């Protein structure tokens, strides 16, 4: 299976499916990197790793649909199967969204249904928990709401910070995304017709 990576930053899931996604048995390959955010760390990581990349500049589009419409070219380009969201910060509009359904994974830095939106771990802090984790998701037209692909729980320690707690997620994170990628691209894992996670 064909792979594009969509950043909006420093890359670290990136590269951590960038290693497992060239391991021999790997059946997903990475074909295109995409950013909205030029001169981005992600970058440095996929021209190292010597696969191509794009910068989208949201700003420059009316709206979301021609932004998405211009990632969506660029996919076609490339002949994608599917897509991980790793670190892109960016909503995707719905018809991009049902276009790639089943077929495009996001990775979010919390136990879903906790936590959804864009500063996890600040909520996971004030809430209090003593235990969080990541979650790679099928995305859905709502955000942070689609199908569970896996999960990891991670525990916050006393006196965590956002710095602290997220970097002991991301450990879990790098883990997490390349076996949901690899139970994807495998076909061991789909979404169901009746809108349900099937393992075959
Ligand atoms: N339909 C849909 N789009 C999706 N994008 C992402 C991936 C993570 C999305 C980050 C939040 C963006 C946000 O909160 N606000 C702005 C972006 C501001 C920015 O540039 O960071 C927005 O409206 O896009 C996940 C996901 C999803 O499950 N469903
Ligand atoms: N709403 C999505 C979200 O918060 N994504 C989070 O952004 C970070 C990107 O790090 P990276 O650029 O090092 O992969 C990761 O922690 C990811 O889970």
């Amino acid at each position: 299976a064909r792979v594009a990576v969509l950043i909006s930053g420093t890359g670290s899931n990136l590269q951590a499916l960038i290693d497992s996604t060239r391991e021999p048995n790997s059946s997903a390959q990475i074909d295109i990197v995409i950013s909205n955010k030029a001169a981005v760390a992600g970058l440095d990581k996929a021209e190292r790793a010597g696969i191509p990349t794009r910068v989208i500049n949201h700003k420059l589009y009316k709206n979301r649909v021609e932004f998405d419409s211009a990632i969506d070219l660029v996919l076609e380009e490339f002949s994608i199967d599917i897509v991980c969201l790793a670190g892109f910060m960016r909503i995707l509009s719905g018809p991009f969204v049902q276009k790639w359904n089943g077929k495009m994974l996001n990775i979010h830095p919390s136990l879903l249904p906790s936590f959804k939106g864009s500063n996890a771990h600040e909520q996971a802090l004030e809430t209090g928990v003593t235990v969080t984790g990541c979650t790679v998701h099928f995305v859905a037209e709502d955000v942070d709401a689609g199908q569970i692909i896996l999960q990891e729980a991670v525990p916050v320690k006393r006196g965590d910070t956002v710095a602290t707690l997220s970097e002991r997620v991301k450990l879990a994170e790098h883990k997490i995304f390349p076996a949901a990628l690899q139970l994807v691209a495998s076909g061991t894992v789909q979404l169901g017709e009746n809108g349900k996670i099937c393992w075959v």
